[PDB]
């Protein structure tokens, strides 16, 4: 089918999401509002429930508010049962309207709506050609005190009815009771409490497979994304074996939050998009995005390295989720900040690599601070701001340009309040300007495009002061000024001879599944595909045309491969690398070392005869390993994604700069179980 | 040997060459001087002999001059014997000391030297690591009238000695005889006569042979490199069967002369550097920089137009030669003009990608208009000039430096005034920023970089008013004011570990022929080379070190490969592309068709079985075919390079734009030659 079909379920390029807090969207149906102290239909108190649900959402796709904004992915809010208790905090009381305090991952939140209400919300989503993205927090279930059994729910979870267990007198450790997390380390958040949630524990094969249980039942009702909360507080090992569980399931786009602040490059976090199996919400880009456009803590210069840079940091940044705010940040557009500002923040989101997502009423200029202030109930639909039109205008021109959906970014001009930049994807190019100086225009001399000659409408059809573009010999364009505030955006597009791949998905799965390539000069007939220097053709592409190829991965040795495309004359695309090709199905597994004791700057890691375990590889060793939490140095603790029933070879070893100490003796030797959890605890062997 | 090497001949990115015009630079023998009439001691008078010699190159090597500038290749005046005729031109004598008026190619001109004296010149010079690049003219012997046969010598060529014929009464065909060329279009430049250049006919076997072997043997006496001289008045099959005959015996670096001016882009030209196995002096380059250094008729938007768009045309943008000025054009220091736009662009040549090449004298602020003013002696060797410590600094970081001799290049900072840009290979980076106003100091504040946190002095010493850069966290560099005229170069160096193609040359060649390919990240072990999915290994790997590796081509079909290399632990580097794997060995066919009428915009075309005829794609037929000169439309006539001794199968077609209307009939067959030429004369076929 092709790449922007709303059936394609793994690559979102060509999508723009808007984000639903369904609580705070639309009151479709009454009869399913809380009651007493959990509700509040005028949402002037934030904690309480105000009614909105899917069938209110239902009606804004029929009515057609959220196609006529050209929105074609919808991320609502998560649709799992929640606990029903007023919780009282400092005299406020708060309830689950956010739907993140769950009870049962295999049943429906109720003031949302029943399990055909859920349905009923997919089939007119995809009716609409809109996608259906959940989110889906497997990283605990509600506020509870294991001290006071009657705060609360006590953490409860419920298996479709059936109660599993609660906080106070885990006899079965369903949950971590480590108290709760300081921030202070990457292990302390995964290991401790959020805040006063109750921590699962992946590591008890009951919470393993009921979590990948609920998933696929979700996979199985047709939702077509997952957005996983609190990706940095969870074990990243467990999340890979998570993904791969979806990925050789029914893989769908699946993205994660880990957050970042104003000037923060981390390396894990890159590492996790990278490696993890799921893309990450571009943070990097959201906050810079902010400093230039908002706060004006940083310029144009500032924009220019951080596309650049995360060009190349991203292995696929075609997959990151970028946007200007959301639930956890104060809204983009404040009481007296200019709405031009807002406009052009989300044009530059709109026309940017990446997923677009656009959080709920940005539109409509709502303003207001942190949690629950940014998230207060929609204030009108109105269908003619100036916000509802630049959505209009430019977020179909992902469907229909590829240059926007996958093109690379080029800056043609610049100084410390103008860029320009070029999207490009084979003949296809789109070029946007854009002027944040609200008082100086700027006098454009000597920009040249790759634009063939012509002159160009600008595609706002001048709403934000844009311009025409004639672009003479050479792609150079004439002369211009361009307005303070203004944007444009212009565009060229054609058929691409070339394949030229653009996204494909999922990255990571076992061979046997079929991998989605999408881009564009495939042609019509038949090709040929490499992974490798491994060639499938015939059978084993079980779908051809010119945007979209669908083909099973070959029985190759797991690790990671470049991907190549032959169209059917034997012409070959550009190399898509960093697809990970597993052993097989995962499972994640506690490697417990003893007596490791080290240096400073030495730490423990692990590596082994799969892919999966770095290949004897020191470089690609599993770890660091931890020692704080669960258990305490010279005891280091993993948990690893490994092939499921399997035995595998492994060894541990220290490593302090560029020197490798491997333990002595025989290669310790390990029979991984098909399904759950498994521990191998050892000695340091020296 | 490593890439740096002066025994690498088939690269030259990391050398900087300096062309002399043999006569003007240094007399070091007397006793060959011309007599009389040919010369003038004083070298008063810019049109006669004045006695520089090998001998006095050979001077220059020996006492310091060249070396102590950090030249690494010299390119020299034609080695060949030229008429000895002092001919009038209005009152005006004229002699052949610029070397380019040829009576045989297989002996020496003795006012420069004997073969002996070439000898010494070729040995002293790789003694000092200096390599020899020649000028070759093979387009034309000298000034002939056909008319009157006692005209300067008639344009006569000699075989070592042995008469083959002059232009008057030519009854073996050895000239063209169609008139003068007015430069009308491509066609009428070839076949015609430039200026009054006795035009070879290269259809000729007798001289197509001869001029293959006098090549051959000038490889043989072990020169390094070839200018050759107007590549674009000579066939473009002829000179890729040329090409073909250098790089199927000796390879080693051969670029054109194709003259192009001040804001000119030839697709041909780049066809040319693209296709014909040979580069090309970049004149995009340099007429794009003496605008904005020299005569202010462009900006740094400019400069930057040109550095993006020549990485994306050129498909080997490291083998084009650069220069700011040559014997063709008037000399880039103004009489009484700014020495720093010199040392500006002198410092911007020798910091940006291709093989630069300077005009002997720049360094002692040598003026002069056109032909013959800018061929004065060079009237100083004076080693303490700011062009001679300027390239002192900078020449020595092509060899020292793989970003500067292999690096992409990335604008970082600009305005109409100052670019600072990035070469970048690896983990080696180079930053070189310029302020070209001289007047105004510039403040450079969201500088973002590549180089490590730390401080970094300018290479050049200050010399160029340039400063020392801090970096912090993330590359971005503190806040700083480039001077009036300041140019600065910072850099940073690092192994490289996993493999790393910077350059691959020859590009063109049969099945057998050793190629080499630099880069880093190689290794000391052999890995693999992968010409297609044909990985090449052990024995056929000639040589492998870190730098350069040097492997025989596999016996793959006729087609253009791309080159990959993976290290012996299994990393793979970056995909070099568009190397051309001749099916044999070539010969120039002369291909005739008649009576094929067009229609508007309808053109002949030629395509045939193997892959030098497009292999059937009439996407990549041959042609368009020509129909003015040699043969009248509807008679279309083309010069194609094919594989010797085979029987060809061809067809012809015309291209209406999209629509191909193929000949009607079967396949035509030809076996060709396998030396020299033949012409296939043929009538369309319905
Ligand atoms: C449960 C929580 O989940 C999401 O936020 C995650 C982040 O994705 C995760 O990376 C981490 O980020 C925090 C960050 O480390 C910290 O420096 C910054 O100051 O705050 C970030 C967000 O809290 O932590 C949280 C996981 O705890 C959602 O985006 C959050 O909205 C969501 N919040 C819940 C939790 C509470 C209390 O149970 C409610 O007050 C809130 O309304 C609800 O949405
Ligand atoms: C003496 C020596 O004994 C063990 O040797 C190591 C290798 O040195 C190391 O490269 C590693 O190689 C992997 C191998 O490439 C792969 O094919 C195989 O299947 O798996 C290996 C890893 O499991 O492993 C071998 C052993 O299989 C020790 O591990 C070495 O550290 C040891 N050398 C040092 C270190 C110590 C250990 O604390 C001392 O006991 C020893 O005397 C000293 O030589
Ligand atoms: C033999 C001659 O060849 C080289 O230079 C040639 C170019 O190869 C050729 O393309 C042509 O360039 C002109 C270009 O094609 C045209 O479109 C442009 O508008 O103008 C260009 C010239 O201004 O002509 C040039 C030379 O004009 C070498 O680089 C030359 O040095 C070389 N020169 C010889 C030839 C003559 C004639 O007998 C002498 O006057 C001259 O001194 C001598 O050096
Ligand atoms: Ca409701
Ligand atoms: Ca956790
Ligand atoms: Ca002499
Ligand atoms: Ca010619």
């Amino acid at each position: 089918a092709p790449d922007t079909s709303v059936s394609n379920k793994q690559n979102f390029s060509t999508d723009v999401i808007y984000q639903i807090f369904t609580d705070r969207f639309s009151d479709g149906n009454p009869a399913n509002n809380p009651t007493g102290a959990a509700f509040d239909g005028s949402c002037t108190n934030l904690r309480l429930y105000c009614g909105g649900d899917w069938q209110g959402i239902i009606n804004k796709i029929n009515d057609g508010y959220l196609t006529g904004m050209g929105i074609t992915a919808i991320w609502i809010s998560q649709p799992v049962e929640n606990i029903y208790s007023v919780i009282n905090y400092s005299g406020v009381n708060n309830t689950a309207y956010h739907g993140y305090w769950a009870r049962d991952f295999k049943k429906t939140n109720p003031a949302y709506g029943t399990m055909q209400d859920f349905k009923n919300l997919i089939d007119t989503a995809h009716a609409h050609n809109i996608k259906v993205i959940i989110d889906f927090a497997p990283n605990h279930t509600s506020p509870a005190s294991s001290d006071d059994p009657s705060f609360a729910e006590n953490g409860r979870l419920y298996d479709n009815g059936n109660l599993l267990g609660g906080y106070t007198n885990d006899t079965q450790n369903l949950f971590h009771h480590y108290g709760g997390t300081d921030f202070s380390t990457i292990e302390n958040g995964i290991y401790k409490n959020l805040y006063d949630l109750a921590d699962l524990n992946h590591n008890n094969s009951s919470v393993d497979v009921y979590l990948k249980d609920a998933i696929k039942m979700w996979l199985d009702l047709g939702v077509d994304g997952i957005r996983v909360d609190a990706v940095k507080n969870m074990p990243f090992g467990w999340q890979k074996s998570f993904m791969a569980t979806i990925n050789n399931y029914k893989p769908v786009f699946t993205f994660g939050e880990w957050f970042l602040g104003v000037n923060e490059i981390s390396p894990e976090y890159h590492q996790f998009a990278n490696e993890s199996g799921m893309s990450l919400l571009d943070f990097r880009f959201a906050q810079k995005a902010r400093q230039v456009f908002r706060d004006n803590t940083d310029n144009m210069y500032g924009l220019k390295a951080m596309l650049e840079g995360s060009e190349v940091d991203y292995a696929q940044v075609n997959d990151q989720v970028t946007f200007i705010d959301n639930h956890d940040m104060e809204r983009f557009h404040t009481s007296n900040g200019d709405r031009r500002k807002l406009e052009q923040a989300l044009a530059f989101t709109l026309t940017s690599r990446g997923v677009p997502a656009i959080y709920y009423g940005s539109e409509q200029y709502m303003s207001g601070g942190n949690d629950p202030d940014n998230r207060a109930r929609l204030p009108s639909f109105s269908t003619t701001t100036t916000a509802y039109q630049v959505i209009q205008k430019l977020a179909p021109l992902r469907k229909s340009n590829p240059a926007i959906a996958y093109g690379s970014t080029h800056e043609r001009w610049i100084n410390n309040d103008v860029i320009i930049y070029e999207r490009k994807f084979g003949n296809n190019v789109a070029v946007v300007a854009i002027n944040r100086n609200m008082n100086t225009p700027a006098s454009i001399t000597g920009l040249v495009t790759s634009l063939p000659r012509g002159s160009y409408n600008d595609v706002l059809g001048g709403i934000l002061n844009g311009n025409t573009l004639t672009v003479g010999a050479g792609g150079a364009a004439s002369n211009f000024t361009l307005a303070p505030g203004g944007t444009a955006v212009w565009q060229y597009t054609t058929d691409a001879t070339t394949p030229i791949i653009g996204n494909v998905g999922p990255m990571m799965a076992k061979p046997g599944v079929t991998i989605t390539i999408d881009g564009r000069g495939f042609g019509s007939g038949k090709g040929t595909v490499y992974f490798g220097t491994t060639a499938v053709t015939g059978a084993d592409i079980v779908a051809w045309e010119d945007t979209q190829i669908q083909v099973k991965i070959p029985a190759v040795p797991g690790g990671i491969y470049d991907i190549r495309v032959a169209n059917a004359a034997g012409a070959a695309s550009n190399i898509y690398d960093n697809f990970e090709v597993l052993t097989g199905d995962q499972v994640t597994v506690r490697f417990v070392i003893n007596n490791a004791t080290t240096a400073l700057g030495q730490n423990v890691f692990l590596t082994g005869n799969v892919s999966e375990l770095g290949n004897w590889d020191p470089n690609n060793a599993i770890g660091p390993m931890y020692n704080q939490v669960v258990y305490q140095y010279p005891t280091w603790y993993y948990d690893v994604s490994v092939p499921a029933g399997q035995t595998i070879e492994f060894k541990f070893l220290k490593k302090q700069g560029s020197t490798v100490t491997w333990e002595g003796g025989a290669n310790r030797t390990f029979t991984t179980p098909t399904s759950g959890t498994a521990t191998v605890n050892v000695n340091w062997q020296p």
